[PDB]
C-alpha cells in the first residue's frame, strides 16, 4: 500500500480519486483534457511525496501546455494555483473553508473587518482603513466581494500578482486574496469622498477593478493599502545652470529612484565644456549608489559626446538618453543643409543683454527660429560649431538600431498643443516617452543661522515638477458608447483621488498635483480590439476605427473631468488655458464636430465646449498612452498600443503569454516584426488628434527586411504627421 | 650699438648702467658681480629690449645658486624686486625719485590713493575704508620698512609675485610685497577697538615682515578682498542617510570649488560604501580631499585598493587591531548597519564607531561572536597590515589615524568625539553630524522651508612659527602670544560659506600653530639629528611653545571671554595635553625651562582660555618658500634641487655636513623626535617618512609604523620613496 505525507505531517493511504476531483474542478468550462493532466500526475506520482509538492507538480505540467492551439490550460493552472492559495492564506489567518452546510467558501465575509484589523495594529495596512470605515462598513463590503472574479486571471496574471503584489506579512507570506486586495484599494481610493457616499464609491471602484475593465498603475496597485502609499508612476525634472540646483536635482533622483521610479531630467541649461556630461555621470552614479531618462537638445554643443554614452572615458550605463529636436534641423536635414552647435551660457547671455535671464531653450516653433538665425552668425568663434545634419541625423540613427536610444522629443509641435502654455513651457519628456507637462527649475533662497539654537533654515520657491498619476482602460471590455460613458468618468474619478491619497516625498511634487491637477489615461488590448472588430492592422479600415475609438474615449474623458469641477471645483491654473478658451486638443470645435460626422460618432462637441468655458475641468492634462507592462499581464491583455511580439512566448523568474481568442484568430493577429510600420506611425498620428499628452511609440524593425534610408523615412513621418514622441527601436 | 626702452624710443648702448644695476644687486652679497658682468656681455645683441636685458640678468642670477653659493638667489631676487617697483610706479603714476634725486622705491604717499582706487573698482574690500581714516593709512604708510624685501630669496619673491600680490582686471600686479603685509595686517586689525587698532596693526605687520610668523596660503592671499576666504580645511561627518549623503556631497563640491583641505569620514556608511566613495571623486572633478574609513569595516579590502583617483584614501586603527596584529592573530571585519541595530536594541541610534579604547573593545569582542554570519567577515590581521603597507609603498597612501590615543587625548571630548583627522592630518577636533528635519510647504504661496540642526564641522584657522627666527624663551615669550591673537582674529574676519562652520568656529574657536626651518634650528644650535640631544632639545623647545601659547589664549579670555564651550573640558580641570601638572612639572625640571605650570593651570581654571584647540604641525608648503625655511618639522630633501625656482637650507655652504637629507637617516629617530613634541601638542602632526627601497625592507617599515602607535603618535602622512 502507498503512501502520501500531508500538510499536518501525517501519513495517508494514496488516493487517486481525490487528485481527479482537484483537477476536474481545475479543467470545469474550459476547453482542455483533464485524462492528459490526470496520466501525467500518475508518471509523476512517488511514494512519500508531500500533497504540496503534488499540487506544484500539477500547476507546472498545466503551465507547460498552454500554446496558441490550447491556451485555455493557462485558466487550468491558474485555478490549481489559487486552490493552493486559498489554503494557505485559510490557515495563516485561522479560518476553514468548508461553512455549516459543508459547502466550498474559499473567501471568508466573516474574518475581513478582524483580518484588516490586525495588520493595520502590525503596521501593514494604513490606519486610514480603520479611521474611515466602521465594522459594519467591513462586513458590508465583505459581502459584496465576488469570489467568482478570480476565473478572470491567466496563469501569468495571478503568478504575476502573487509574487510582487499581493501583500506580505514580516516572515514573507501572502496574507490577502486577489479580490480582498481590489475591495482594499478601491476602499483607500474612497476615503477622499463624503462620508455619506464613500460606500457607494468604494463598490463603483472594487467593480471596476474586478471586472477587469480598468487597471490603476503598479504604484497604486501595491501600495493602496499600505501606510506609506507611493501611488506616483514618474517626475520630470528642470535643472539650472547653478551648483546648488545641479546638487539639488542629483539628491531628488537619488531620493525618488529608492521609493518611486520613472525619473526624467532635463539637462538642455547646463553649461558647454567640465561640461555637462560630468553632471551625467553624477546622476549615474547616485542611480547606481541606491532607471532615469536625460533629455539634451540637439543644437547643445556637447551632443556629439552624449550620444556615445551607452556605447572615450566618458560613458553611463544606467541612463536613458533622449534628444530633443526643433522643426528647423528637421527642415535643414531636408536640402542636406549644415547645423551651428551652440553653448548656452553665451546664448543666454546675449538674448538676455538683448532685452530673469532667458536662454535659446526658453523658446519654440517661430520664435525659436527668429533667435537662431541671428545666434548662428552674431556670437564668437569659442561658443560655436559647424557640423552636417545628415552626418548627425545618420550617427542618432546608427546608435538607435544597435541600443534602441536615443528617445526622440519633437519640442515644436509638444509646445504648441500645451493646452497650459500660458503657464510656461515644456523641455523635455518622461522616462517612457508619454508625458508633455509644464515644467520649470526650483528658485534657491540663502541660508540662515541661527548662532542660540544652531538650527540652520533655508527657503527655496517651488518650480514646476510634473507628478504622473497613471490608469489604462481594457479595450477588450470597453469599446462601444454605452461602456466608455460609463467607465471613462469612473477612471478620472479614481485618478483624481489618487491625487488626495498620494503620501508626496518630493514637496515640489505636491505643490505640482495641487495646483495642475494632471493625470494620464491609456489603453491596453488595442490589438485584440481590431482584430475581433475584423480590422487589418496595414489597411486604411485602422486608421478609420482608431480615429473613431479615440474621439468616444476624449470626449467622456472631458466629460468626466467636467462632472468632478462642477462638484469639486476647477483645478487653480484653469482660468488662461487653451480647455478656458474652447480650443481642445490645439483644434477649433468647427473641425472637431466636422471630424465627428466623418468618424459616425455626431457627438454634442460645441455644448461640451461652452460647459468647460462656464465651469471649467478638474485636470489640467488627461490623455496619455503610456507603455502597460506588468498591468496588461495581470489583465492578460495585448500591451498598450503595440502589436503582439508573437503567438506565443515565455519569460523566466516560466511564465507563458498568448493573446486572447488567439486560437480563434490565429492568421488575423500579425507579429510586431512582419508589419511595414509606415502603417504603425500613421495611425499613432490619428489617434494623436484626440490626446493632449503624447505616446509611447515603439517601432519593430528587422535588419533583414529595413535598411539606414527607409529607417529615416519613419522617424521624418513622425514628425511630419504631428507625433510628439518616439520611444524605442527594437530589433 | 642701440637698445629699445620701456617708452619706444632708442638709446645709445651703455655698459656702466648694467655695471650698476648689477653693482646695487650684489652689494653686502657673497658673490663675484664681474662673473655676472661677463655673462652680459654675452647675452647683449643690437635692437634688445631693456626688458629683456634685466629678464636675462635675473635668469642668469638664479642659474647660478647652489649649496657652495647660496647668496646668488638674493642677487637674482633684488634684480626682480627693481623690476616690479618700475612696473608698479608706471601704473600708478609716481617716480622712484624723491624732491633730492635719492632712491625710493615705496611711495607713502600715494599708499591711500593707491587702496581708496582699488577698493573702488572691487579688488581691495571695503572695511580697509571703514575702519581706517586718511591720516590712519598715512601714518602707517610711513611704518613700512622697504628694507625688508631684502628679506626674500629668488623662489620666495618668484612664488609671491606669481600667486600672492594682487593683480587688476588686466592681470597686472599693482601691489609690492610690504604694502600686502601691511593691508593683511590691516585686516587682521579690524576686530580691535578703534584706540588699540593703529597699534595692533603695526605688530601684526613687524611679526609678518620680519619673516618670524606666517599666516595660511588662503589668509596670505585673500585678506585684503571683499571675498576673505581665510579657511585652510574643513572635516565632514556622515550619517548612513540619503538626506545627509546628498548634503555632504553639496559641502564637497562647495568646499572644493572655494576653499580646500576636504577630509570625509564614511566609517558609519552600510556595507555592501565605495558607491559614495565614486560619487564624492566626481563632485571634485566636476569643479585634493581625504576619505576615511576604520579597519574593521567590511569593505575595507576594496577601500585599500582604490589608488592602485582624485581622493587620498585614510583609514582609523583602533588598539585592539595592533594588540591583534602581535601575536599574528585573526581579525573580524563587521557591518557598522547590523553592528548598530545589534547595539541600539541591547539598550538616536548608537554604533560600533561611536565608542573608542576600553568601551571600544568590549562592544566589539561581543559583536564578534553574538552577531550573524552575513554580517561578519573574518581574515588574518598580519595579511591585512602587510597589504596596507604594500599600497603604501607604492602609492604613498593610506594615511593613518590612531583613533584610540586621538580621542583619550582629545581636550573637549566632553561634546563629543573624533572619527578622523584631515586632509594633512595634523587636526583632532570633536566631529558630529547635522540632523535633518522634515520640509514644509506653504500651499497658498510656493516656497519650501527645511531645518537642520548643525553638527559639529571643524574649520582650521592656521599659522605657523619661523623657529629659524624664534627658539629663545624671549623670543617665544613676545610673539606666540601675538600669532594666538591674529589666528583668533581670522576668526572674526573669515568670510563663512557653509553655516554649520560659522556655528562650530565660534563655540570652540579652534586655531592651528605649527612651525618651520625646524632641522636649520637643530643644525644652527650644533645638534645631530639620530640622536639623544635631538630628543632632549624637541622636548625643551615645545615646552616653551605650549606654555606660551597656552598664555596668550589666556590673556584672550581675560579680555574677550572663553569659548562657549570651555566648562567641562580637560583644560577647565587642570589636565593639559592629557597629563597632570606634577608630570608637566617634573618634566619641566628635566628639560631645564623650570616654568610655572601650576600658577597657569590655576588662572586657566578661573579665567578660563579663548581658544578650544591651540598645537597642530601642519606641511608647511608655499609658507615656507616665501620664507625661504626648511619645510614643517621634515627633514631636508637636498642640499640643493628646483621644482625655475632653485632652493637650498639656510647656511647650507657654512654647516653642508651638518644637514643630513631625507632618505639616509634611520626614521626610527625622526619617531621619537615626534613622540617627544606630541607631549607638548593638544592635536596631532603631519609626519612623512622617507625610505629608500635599497636601504629598507618589507618587516623594517612595519617596524617603524608599530613604533609610531607604541610611543603616542596619533597621525602618519605621505610614505615617499
Ligand atoms: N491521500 C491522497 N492521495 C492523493 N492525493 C492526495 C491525497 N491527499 C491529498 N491529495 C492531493 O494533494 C493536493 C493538495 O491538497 P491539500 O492542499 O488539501 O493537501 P492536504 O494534505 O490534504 O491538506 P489539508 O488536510 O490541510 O486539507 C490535492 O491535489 C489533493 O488531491
Ligand atoms: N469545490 C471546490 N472547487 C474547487 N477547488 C476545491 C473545491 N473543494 C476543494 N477544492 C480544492 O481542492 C484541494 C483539496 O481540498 P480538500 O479539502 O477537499 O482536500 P483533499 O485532499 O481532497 O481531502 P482531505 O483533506 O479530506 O484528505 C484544495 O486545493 C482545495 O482548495
Ligand atoms: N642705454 C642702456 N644701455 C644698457 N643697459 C641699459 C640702458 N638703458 C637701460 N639699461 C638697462 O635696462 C635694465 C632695465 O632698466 P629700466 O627698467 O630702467 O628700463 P628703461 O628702458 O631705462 O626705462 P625708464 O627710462 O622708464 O627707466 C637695467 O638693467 C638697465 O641697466
Ligand atoms: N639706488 C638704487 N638701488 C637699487 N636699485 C636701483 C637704484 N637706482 C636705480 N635702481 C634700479 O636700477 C635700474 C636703473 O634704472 P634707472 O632708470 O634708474 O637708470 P638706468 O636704466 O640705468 O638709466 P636711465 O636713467 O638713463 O634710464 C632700475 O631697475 C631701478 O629700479
Ligand atoms: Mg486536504
Ligand atoms: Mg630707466
Amino acid at each position: 500500500t502507498m503512501y502520501v505525507i500531508k500538510r499536518s505531517g501525517r501519513k495517508e493511504k494514496l488516493d487517486i480519486n481525490k487528485i481527479r476531483i482537484a483537477i476536474k474542478f481545475a479543467c470545469e468550462g474550459l476547453n482542455v483534457d483533464p485524462l492528459e493532466l490526470e496520466a501525467d500526475a500518475q508518471i509523476q506520482f512517488r511514494d512519500g511525496i508531500t500533497t504540496k509538492e503534488i499540487q506544484q507538480l500539477l500547476i507546472k505540467t498545466a503551465a507547460e501546455k498552454v500554446s496558441a492551439e490550447r491556451p485555455d490550460w493557462t485558466y487550468t493552472a491558474a485555478r490549481l494555483l489559487l486552490y493552493d492559495l486559498y489554503k494557505d492564506v485559510a490557515h495563516l489567518r485561522g479560518y476553514s473553508l468548508r461553512d455549516d452546510l459543508g459547502k466550498y467558501k474559499p473567501y471568508n465575509r466573516k474574518n475581513f473587518y478582524s483580518f484588516v484589523k490586525e495588520y493595520v495594529e502590525k503596521g501593514i495596512y494604513g490606519e486610514y482603513l480603520l479611521e474611515n470605515y466602521s465594522e459594519e462598513d467591513f462586513n458590508k463590503l465583505a459581502n459584496y466581494i465576488k469570489p467568482e472574479r478570480d476565473l478572470y486571471f491567466t496563469y501569468t496574471g495571478i503568478k504575476i500578482l502573487y509574487d510582487r503584489y499581493l501583500v506580505r506579512d514580516e516572515e514573507g507570506r501572502v496574507i490577502e486574496l486577489p479580490q480582498e486586495m481590489y475591495m482594499l484599494i478601491a476602499m483607500t481610493l474612497a476615503v477622499p469622498e463624503k462620508p455619506e457616499e464613500r460606500l457607494k464609491w468604494a463598490k463603483k471602484f472594487y467593480d471596476v477593478l474586478s471586472e477587469h475593465k480598468v487597471t490603476v498603475a503598479t504604484p497604486t496597485l501595491m501600495n493602496a493599502r499600505r501606510p506609506f502609499t507611493q501611488l506616483s508612476s514618474c517626475f520630470v525634472l528642470t535643472v539650472d545652470d547653478d551648483l546648488f540646483d545641479i546638487f539639488d536635482n542629483v539628491k531628488k533622483a537619488g531620493m525618488i529612484s529608492k521609493f518611486a521610479g520613472g525619473l526624467g531630467v532635463y539637462l538642455g541649461k547646463i553649461r558647454a565644456t567640465s561640461g555637462v556630461i560630468p553632471v551625467v555621470k553624477l546622476i549615474n552614479d547616485t542611480m547606481t549608489y541606491v532607471s532615469a531618462s536625460i533629455t539634451l537638445d540637439i543644437w547643445h554643443k556637447d551632443i556629439l559626446d552624449f550620444l556615445e554614452v551607452k556605447t572615450e572615458r566618458k560613458k553611463a550605463h544606467d541612463i536613458h538618453p533622449a534628444v530633443s529636436i526643433p522643426d528647423l534641423f528637421m527642415k535643414r536635414l531636408k536640402n542636406r543643409e549644415d547645423w551651428t552647435l551652440i553653448d548656452p551660457y553665451w546664448a543666454r547671455q546675449y538674448i538676455t543683454r538683448k532685452i530673469e535671464p532667458k536662454g535659446l531653450e526658453d523658446f519654440y516653433g517661430e520664435e525659436f527660429e527668429k533667435w537662431y538665425l541671428e545666434l548662428e552668425e552674431n556670437l564668437p568663434s569659442y561658443a560655436k560649431k559647424k557640423v552636417n545634419s545628415f552626418e548627425l541625423w545618420k550617427r542618432l540613427l546608427t546608435v538607435a538600431f544597435e541600443t534602441g536610444e536615443p528617445y526622440i522629443f519633437f519640442r515644436d509641435e509638444a509646445n504648441r498643443k500645451n493646452p497650459n502654455k500660458h503657464t510656461g513651457m515644456v523641455y523635455s519628456s518622461n522616462l517612457c516617452h508619454e508625458i508633455v507637462q509644464t515644467m520649470s527649475p526650483s528658485k534657491h533662497e540663502k541660508p540662515v543661522l541661527d548662532p542660540e539654537t544652531g538650527e540652520i533654515t533655508y527657503k527655496k520657491e517651488a518650480g514646476d515638477l510634473p507628478v504622473c498619476n497613471l490608469g489604462s482602460v481594457n479595450l477588450g471590455k470597453v469599446h462601444t458608447e454605452e461602456e466608455i460613458k460609463e467607465v471613462l468618468p469612473l477612471l478620472v474619478r479614481m485618478l483624481d483621488n489618487v491625487i488626495e491619497m498620494n503620501f508626496y516625498a518630493i514637496p515640489e511634487a505636491e505643490y505640482t498635483n495641487k495646483r495642475y491637477r494632471a493625470i494620464g489615461i491609456g489603453v491596453s488590448n488595442y490589438h485584440y480590439c481590431l482584430v475581433k472588430n475584423g480590422i487589418k492592422w496595414e489597411s486604411e479600415e485602422h486608421l478609420k476605427f482608431a480615429d473613431k475609438l479615440f474621439e468616444l474615449i476624449a470626449f467622456y474623458a472631458l466629460k468626466g473631468s467636467l462632472e468632478l469641477a462642477k462638484e469639486r471645483g476647477r483645478y487653480k491654473l484653469f482660468d488662461g488655458s487653451n480647455w478656458s478658451k474652447g480650443i481642445l486638443f490645439g483644434r477649433s470645435v468647427e473641425e472637431i464636430e466636422e471630424n465627428s460626422r466623418q468618424n459616425g460618432n455626431n457627438l454634442p462637441w460645441r455644448e461640451l465646449a461652452e460647459e468647460i468655458k462656464k465651469y471649467g475641468i478638474r485636470n489640467a492634462y488627461l490623455l496619455a498612452l503610456m507603455p502597460t507592462g506588468s498591468t496588461s499581464l495581470i489583465l492578460g491583455a495585448t500591451p498598450s498600443i503595440d502589436p503582439i511580439f508573437a503567438r506565443f512566448y515565455k519569460e523566466e523568474n516560466i511564465l507563458p503569454q498568448v493573446p486572447p481568442e488567439v486560437d480563434r484568430f490565429y492568421w488575423h493577429y500579425k507579429t510586431a516584426y512582419t508589419i511595414d510600420h509606415e502603417w504603425t506611425i500613421r495611425a499613432a498620428a490619428v489617434r494623436q488628434k484626440w490626446i493632449d499628452q503624447a505616446q509611447s511609440l515603439n517601432l519593430f524593425v528587422d535588419p533583414q527586411n529595413i535598411d539606414g534610408p527607409r529607417l529615416s523615412r519613419l522617424y521624418e513621418l513622425a514628425w511630419e504627421l504631428g507625433l510628439k514622441t518616439i520611444y524605442y527601436l527594437r530589433s
